[PDB]
């Protein structure tokens, strides 16, 4: 189908969401590439699944996504080795509200920057075949929380430049469909980042709600928030949809 | 009531709706501060207000928000002069795809910079007396946009941490409220950036929708938008509320 035999570029890759979904692509049989600023982390994830398909239809390469070069030089160094982009997924995220300018340049500006690089090899005006571009985003996008400020603000531009962007490109002609999916809790070590004032700043002392509202609705497994992303990738008339995720529902779409 | 013998921080006051928020702030009985990065039309913004209303009541510092220090030094500068802050509007905003980095770091970047910095000396906590910090935002930030994606991520995000800051000054004791303006199409020069590719880029193909849409939509004049700063600020029990002027409608609210 339109997975198999395609290059798919994920970012942050090297453990969780991201590894699921690596793992959910090699599976379905395509080639990728992995991204990620932890070089021991993605070295160790791309042993572990050498272990299982082979070692070509994988490539690891080490980069910085607020650095803009880094990226531009990332996208080239995957065309050049593979031969054409076809997959396009921006994972990567961080939440700290004490240094909350750089959770802002890396959850936002970054997001774009990627969508821009991958249009200008996806397009049909400069020679492509198309293609599919994914954002992550969380329900923090959609509904506000007073410990995360910083942190919901980001979401929400994600949210909004994909559904933006989703029309710009069919007014275009591109070729290209842009989506964004918007999980509930999900069990990685970002929920760690909770329980450190060094990540929360000045909200540590209201941690407790959140923990509680954690063990109100539970947490999804990682595999899970992947299955999703196959469902998005196969299905050719969807563009410009937000997919939501969550324990008591499951994948479900927002209503505009 | 709330407005007399209050002092005011405007950004982007020189021109449009800056200016008609000063104006009304000071017909109310106010001291008011200008902030604008330029000099000339902020002068002669400040000539024209001091025929109308006293001198002492009108103060012009010439800062560009995206930079910190500036916006640290004008803060202090303001309190150092007057001797309190009560009200904060963050109104400064442009729009340009091309070069949509600097737009970003205009429209969200400063606004949260000054909200905090605002939190700092208004708070309960740090001595303060409370107060009102009002930040301005689109109907942009509400539905999409095809040919203004970054524009759109702007608003989008100036709404979330908007309204998550809310709960957090009601959950912390601060005294202090935050609620966010939601315009339709105004009378501005900023309309004009539309028809220069400089400001659109790859979008200015498809500008004649826009100009549809502007005319079908009609005009606000920039005073009605002050009218509704006013009733922002008059009521005590207004926090976490977003405002929509419209034509048709008039000044209501957002519903969730
Ligand atoms: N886990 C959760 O509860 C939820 C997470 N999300 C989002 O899911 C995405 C994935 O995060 P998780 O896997 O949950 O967390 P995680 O912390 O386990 O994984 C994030 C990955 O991003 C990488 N990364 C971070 N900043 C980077 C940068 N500047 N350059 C390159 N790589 C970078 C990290 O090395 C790490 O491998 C994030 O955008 C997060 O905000 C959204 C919904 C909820
Ligand atoms: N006019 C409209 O149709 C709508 C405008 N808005 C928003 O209203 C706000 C006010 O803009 P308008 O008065 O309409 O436009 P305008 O272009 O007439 O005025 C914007 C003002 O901001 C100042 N400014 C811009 N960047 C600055 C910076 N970095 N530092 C200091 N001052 C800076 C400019 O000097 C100017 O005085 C903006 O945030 C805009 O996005 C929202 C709804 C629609
Ligand atoms: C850095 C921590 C990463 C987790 S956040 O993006 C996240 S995911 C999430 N999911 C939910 C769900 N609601 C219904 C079913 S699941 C709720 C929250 C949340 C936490 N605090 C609030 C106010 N909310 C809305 C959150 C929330 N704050
Ligand atoms: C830089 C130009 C500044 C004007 S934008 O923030 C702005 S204001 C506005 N208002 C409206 C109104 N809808 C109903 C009554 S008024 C519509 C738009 C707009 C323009 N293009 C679209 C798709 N939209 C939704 C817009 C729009 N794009």
């Amino acid at each position: 189908h339109m997975v198999n035999g395609k290059v798919a570029l994920v970012t942050g890759a090297a453990q969780g969401i991201g590894r699921a979904f690596a793992e959910a692509l090699l599976l379905k049989g395509a080639k990728v590439a992995l991204v990620d600023w932890n070089l021991e982390a993605g070295v160790q994830c791309k042993a572990a699944l050498d272990e299982q398909f082979e070692p070509q239809k994988t490539l690891f390469i080490q980069c910085d996504v607020a650095d803009q070069q880094q990226l531009r030089d990332t996208f080239r160094k995957v065309v050049d080795h593979f031969g054409r982009l076809d997959i396009l997924v921006n994972n990567a995220g961080v939440n700290n509200e004490k240094n909350w300018e750089k959770t802002l340049q890396i959850n936002l500006v970054s997001v774009i920057s990627g969508t821009y690089l991958g249009l200008d090899y996806m397009s049909k005006q400069n020679g492509g075949e198309g293609g599919i571009i994914i954002n992550m985003s969380s329900l923090a996008g959609l509904m506000p929380v007073a410990q995360q400020p910083v942190y919901c603000a980001s979401k929400h531009g994600i949210v909004g430049f994909t559904r933006s962007a989703a029309l710009a490109a069919n007014l275009m002609n591109s070729g290209v469909r842009l989506n964004a999916i918007c999980p509930g809790f999900v069990n990685t070590a970002i929920l760690e980042s909770i329980e450190k004032e060094e990540n929360m700043g000045q909200y540590i002392e209201y941690k407790d709600h959140i923990k509680d509202m954690i063990k109100y609705y539970g947490i999804l497994d990682p595999p899970l928030i992947a299955n999703g992303l196959i469902t998005l990738i196969e299905d050719d008339a969807l563009n410009g949809a937000i997919m939501k995720i969550t324990t008591s529902k499951g994948i479900h779409f927002q209503d505009y």
